[PDB]
């Protein structure tokens, strides 16, 4: 294995454990939670920092928006030695109890996107690794953060989530959205389906937690809908979960 | 709510916790693990016994083979007050490490069947309830049984699994089978996809464990292929998991 | 899996246990009732949801084996019966009327089935029609006429989710179920049941003859319009039609 | 109802019973089997002759190749009063027993085409009317022609049937072809799926019989593969079937 | 390569450039635009005329209605040496600016039909050849005809376009129709999707222009809806485009 | 009214009606050098935006990142801010054997083997490039003297599905479809045009695309000379020249 084309990393540049935010600008924020983390690469939408946690090498690499760029990151990180991943992002609540400021931990994801379909037949479930999921749930409890563990909807079109009525395929998006609501779906985001399915194929462990920035369903009902933007809580949960996974390994 | 057409049960007949084997003949065997279990109903392929565990009312109801009959059981049990379900069945191993005699615990299921598609869009994941899954995993470790926690393939055609080459759609079955193998799938069975998706819709908790009867992949490679038919171990794991869920209620 | 040559894993039958002609109800409890129509029938196997009785009709060996609810269990029955020598099958069940002329008490004979289920898709590409054998269908139609029972020969809708038929509005995929239901109504569909699609398609692949008749238990569409909707539960009439059809097929095969 | 745009026919121009060949040039041939048939219209690929059989008004209208043109014919004939249709065409054998010269009677059809999908969800079976099918089977028996009653494969791409290996989607066509063989499919043609499904929606009776022109599967195995082109036999069976259907309606 | 089964043509009978109308009766009208056109064949719904344009051999062959019959025509013409095709038909407008009498030039087509799916995976775009499309656009401008260059919707069920509400799959047809409207679709017809995709596989150039016969969407909104039937303009544009292509190919 | 865009962090007035869109945010500065007095407008997430002028007209360059999901977001937000003419400038892997490293590919349409476009339009709708933009690109390539190939390009969501399909659980599907693309005259493989073309059809804007061929796996499989390329200057020059004539034609 040599220099990776998209991420510009080589074997030895990253740890076995990696946190993956969508926004490259969030990597520095996350790296602050690691020990002696330095920037290893900044290529395209991929910023990578590597430091340590409990003395073990760990990294944080952005994926950009969408399963296409996210799967490229997992593939190249895996080739360089990574085997445990935790996506840390933002999401829009669906379930009425999921409010801005809360944390969502994905147990699985709705594969309404194309990247996963180029990895596995659609019938295969996008499911998060059990160990990573439990580590996240336990971390949130220990830190005292309100959390929701459940399925999250993934999609390829961000504007299909907030303006489905305008789309040529509005009927499809609207019908499926009601379906997600009737299935107990917690929130909506964009990268977990691709990461979970790719992880199943690559044989690595992957989980995800998110900061709920708001809830459109609560808004439509006129219910109080506080907005949030600071991902610190979600980051703290992911880092504590990593410490747990590292020690258990 | 009154008398259920298919199961012939009514509110009060069953507990909130129900174990669900596929074979009606297995209900009596499972009922022996409960305290003072009595036969409640014997309608069609649905045999139901209700007793107590740790003083809480519990039941066991057969689903028959297939998502169609299994979904009916969950629907009617739910209408009568059931809200926590654990399927206990048999399966065929895929992953080479999954041998006859071992126990498999489904974290999710491949929706290669039609029942779940009449409940949810195919993109939705058939995922087991986190609490039930952890209860099963812990029970298996406590009892010292070799277990495998992962995704199981569900299907509608049993003979499509064992005689794919002869089917008109052999090409599709064989292609998908290789796909399941490359996705770390643990074993193959038939009811979890329907039960998991139906559960997501109904708002109830559902999990599954199975006795591995054999492994066709090991057989195809000329490897050891011990056969097993006694589901006592899978049943013990399910009963202990139920006890845990009852305690943590 | 069965540990013995010829022993069928699920049905627990062996070559010699069943005749070439088999009636297939969904409910295992209905087998005894059907067996009474044969001469000297005896139970040969009772495994899982599969109860099998064998006797004779006009001196020819015949059987009745339950399939349980759904294409998954029904396909297993046909596969294992076929391996034991069966080659002519007639499903006898219950169905819910769709066409407004299909009333409770009437008999429906399936000429084909709507493949809105997954079992048939694991046998054949969805484009292939789930169509009943011509000889069996004609035998059923002629038997109902001879016996004087009002019948309707046409397409039946098959499905995997019973509760999707009666509670579609509640389903996450309600939009799909409701839209397709309107399509079935506009295509002259007679009634709704669950096993014929799987049985007809498997039969086409296995090279055996299969047909189906059903007792109409009611009609939801007539009920929705406020039209008289008499309910029914006794499958005796449907059974009589099936047994008479078997007599016809047995004699014609000679 | 007035003048139909594509067929250029109006109520009264056609009978309740119509035979439908694919080739417009085959209409004159079929018309000879009726009594005092006259040319009614010649529009696009649609030629229509109307005459009588047993004193009842009957017609023959070509459909052209494919479900798109055939469905237009059924829709417009239906609007003008037609309610019983029998397609008479040619087909290529699949089943090894189906040889050139033989007649095939479609009990149903494989919907591997797009026209039917714009009428009904793909799960709906393309199934021929019981009465018409029995009439055809009884006619073939009475006339003494070797016939095969079973499912036929329909398709939209003729060259996908004969040159599948060359197609970009060769893998799909070849795989499905093997599936049709393993399902007992009798032969391959192109219009029945569209006509059967449309008939189910329109509430009319439709059936089909064909002249087997050859069998590629027999040719692939080096078996004797007689070639045929005279649709006379298939036509005689369809006309005899129309005759008994007419008598039964009386 | 010998006699083609369906079109009844053989190498040498047609030029490299072919105009393809849907109606066999329109071939004679189009042939008048060529120099010294001769009737080469009249088989089934396929009428073929061959003459010259600027001294170069060119032909006109009807396709009948639908992708199935049109694909057969392209396949057989191609085997006989044709490599540049221009479909000339009629269409119903969708885009509110597309009025009866106007000319529509297809830059691509919506594959809501089955023929193309037997040639290519549905994801592949039905796109017209750039050179042919530019020749058509420039020709329309030169001749002074109002034209619209864009995507056209293809379908297999003509009656699904005008009577969607009645169809068993009305919900699907209606939803998709609204989608086509929100994607700037110019008009609706039936053969371009099949021809464009088949052309991509066969390695030939294909384009299409149509006479707008009316606009149902304008009518639905109560807007002036002038209707037309004379394809003379659409034919002139295609013939002028052929002259351009012929000269540029030199 | 339209305000600050969440993802791109731009507002009405920040960008011109004409925008060039590379996939790599790092390629924006290089493209901007082709404009007059370009200045950085925003740098948010994978979206870097520069705005300057070309022949007096305001023009911009904004990166899309990899994939239709990020690309569609860029088009949506740029459109809201007033952009109506887009030209993607990227890199691609050749398929047709005549498409080799260094050449320029101009997409006339795209294979929708990705999910973003499906959340915009039914799959039957063609992903087709705007006629004016495509012609402008073709004319520019000829004028500048660069070898170019105008045709259909394959779009996908999984980069590693293109380069190691044999490994994938769905290898059978990827491999079969790849042969189909080869038999349909497909020129090259990339990732964002399908989403951009379809979104443009819906939004009512003009979109085209040109790419630098960086390699050709099919040529390599046959042992043919397979030179690698990475300098996008040529593809950029063609896009800028196309923008220039499009601007002139609109005036
Ligand atoms: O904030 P990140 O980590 O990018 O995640 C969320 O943000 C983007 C949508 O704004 C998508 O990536 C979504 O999943
Ligand atoms: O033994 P059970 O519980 O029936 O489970 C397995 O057994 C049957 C297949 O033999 C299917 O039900 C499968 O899921
Ligand atoms: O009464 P049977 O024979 O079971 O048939 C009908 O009854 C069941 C539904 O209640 C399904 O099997 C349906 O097809
Ligand atoms: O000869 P006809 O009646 O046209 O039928 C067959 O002939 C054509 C194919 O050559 C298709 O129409 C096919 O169904
Ligand atoms: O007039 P033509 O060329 O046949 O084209 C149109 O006419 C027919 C529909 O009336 C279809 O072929 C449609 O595409
Ligand atoms: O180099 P860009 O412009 O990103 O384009 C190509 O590069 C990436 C793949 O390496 C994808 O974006 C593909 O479309
Ligand atoms: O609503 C939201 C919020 C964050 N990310 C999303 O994808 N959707
Ligand atoms: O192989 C097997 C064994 C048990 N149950 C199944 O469904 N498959
Ligand atoms: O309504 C009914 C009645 C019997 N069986 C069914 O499947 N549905
Ligand atoms: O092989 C054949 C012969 C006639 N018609 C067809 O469609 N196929
Ligand atoms: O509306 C129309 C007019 C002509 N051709 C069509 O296909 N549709
Ligand atoms: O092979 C390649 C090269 C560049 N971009 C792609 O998407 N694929």
């Amino acid at each position: 294995v040599g220099l990776q084309y998209h991420l510009q990393i080589r074997p030895g540049d990253v740890g076995r454990y990696v946190i993956m935010p969508g926004d490259p600008k969030r990597c520095a924020k996350i790296a602050e939670h690691f020990d002696n983390a330095v920037l290893v690469a900044d290529s395209r939408e991929y910023v990578t920092y590597t430091g340590t946690l409990n003395g073990e090498k760990v990294s944080v690499t952005s994926t950009g928006i969408g399963g296409p760029s996210a799967s490229i990151a997992m593939e190249e990180l895996k080739l360089c030695g990574a085997d445990t991943f935790i996506r840390v992002g933002t999401c829009g609540g669906i379930e009425l109890d999921v409010k801005g400021g809360d944390i969502v931990i994905a147990t699985g994801a709705i594969r309404m996107e194309g990247t996963s379909k180029e990895y596995a037949p659609i019938e295969f479930p996008a499911v998060a690794d059990l160990e990573v999921t439990n580590a996240l749930v336990n971390a949130a409890k220990k830190l005292g953060y309100t959390s929701h563990a459940g399925v999250v909807q993934c999609k390829d079109a961000f504007y299909g989530q907030h303006e489905p009525e305008r789309m040529p395929v509005s009927y499809e998006l609207l019908n499926k959205w009601e379906a997600w609501k009737r299935l107990g779906t917690k929130a909506s985001e964009m990268e977990s389906a691709a990461l979970f399915v790719a992880a199943s194929h690559l044989g690595v462990r992957c989980g995800s937690d998110f900061l709920v920035v708001g809830n459109q369903e609560r808004n439509a009902l006129g219910m109080d809908n506080p907005m949030a933007h600071d991902t610190e809580a979600a980051i703290q949960v992911a880092v504590e979960a990593l410490r747990t996974l590292i020690e258990n390994d």
